């Protein structure tokens, strides 16, 4: 199954801001600030697209899933980038694709959003599933927005 998800959202935060600490710093910050992930570890290349990366968290038992770069552009405030596989990955899902832009709006930022799940079989997306993917995504944001304010 497909399931594709589209939403807009704003933060007082600046997008260049924005964007430097969630995507080109956010493999340094993201551990730093949610304690449950230990490490976020390049697997291969170098920040653009195709870089693979393995993200290590605890939920005491450790596990991890894996990131790909599908698209990154500061300019544009783009990213886009696919979760698949590893120990931590939801046995329904085959892949999350993310697509994120940011833009000005208000001193701020508007922010949009495409997410499209990819599930094993013909059944419905889980709620469950839709809401655990959709708390630990806008909880990284959201702990990296907070941040910045307090900076
Ligand atoms: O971490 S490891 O235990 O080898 C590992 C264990 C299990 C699955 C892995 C998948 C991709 C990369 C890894 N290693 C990796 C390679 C380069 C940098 C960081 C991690 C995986
Ligand atoms: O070999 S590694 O260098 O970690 C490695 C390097 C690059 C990509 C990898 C992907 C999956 C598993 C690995 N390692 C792995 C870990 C434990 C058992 C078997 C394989 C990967
Ligand atoms: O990769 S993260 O950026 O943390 C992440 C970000 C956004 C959505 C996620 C959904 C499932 C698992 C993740 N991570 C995960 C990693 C290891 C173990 C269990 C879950 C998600
Ligand atoms: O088969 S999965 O269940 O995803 C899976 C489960 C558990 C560990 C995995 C480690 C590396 C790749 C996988 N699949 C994969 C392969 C290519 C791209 C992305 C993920 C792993
Ligand atoms: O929740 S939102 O406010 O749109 C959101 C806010 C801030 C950052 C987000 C990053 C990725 C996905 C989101 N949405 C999403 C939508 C459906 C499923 C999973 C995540 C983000
Ligand atoms: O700390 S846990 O939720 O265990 C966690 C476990 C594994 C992966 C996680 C990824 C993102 C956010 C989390 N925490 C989070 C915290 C507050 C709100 C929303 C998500 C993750």
């Amino acid at each position: 199954g497909v399931h594709t998800f589209e939403e807009e959202s704003t933060s007082p935060v600046p997008p260049a801001k924005l964007f430097k600490a969630t995507v080109v710093d956010g493999d340094e910050l993201t551990p730093k600030l949610i304690p449950a992930i230990q490490s976020i570890e390049i697997v291969e290349g170098n920040g653009g697209p195709g870089t693979v990366k393995k993200v290590t968290a605890v939920e005491g038992k450790t596990s991890y899933v894996l990131h790909k770069i599908d698209a990154i552009d500061e300019a544009t405030y783009t990213y886009d980038y696919t979760i698949s596989g590893g120990t931590g990955f939801q046995e329904i899902l085959e892949k999350v694709s993310f697509k994120t832009k940011l833009e000005a709006a208000d001193g701020g930022s508007k922010i949009k959003v495409s997410v499209t799940f990819h599930t094993k079989g013909d059944a419905p997306l889980p709620d469950e599933v839709h809401q655990d993917v959709k708390q630990k995504s806008q909880g990284i944001f959201k702990a990296i927005e907070g941040y910045v304010l307090s900076n």
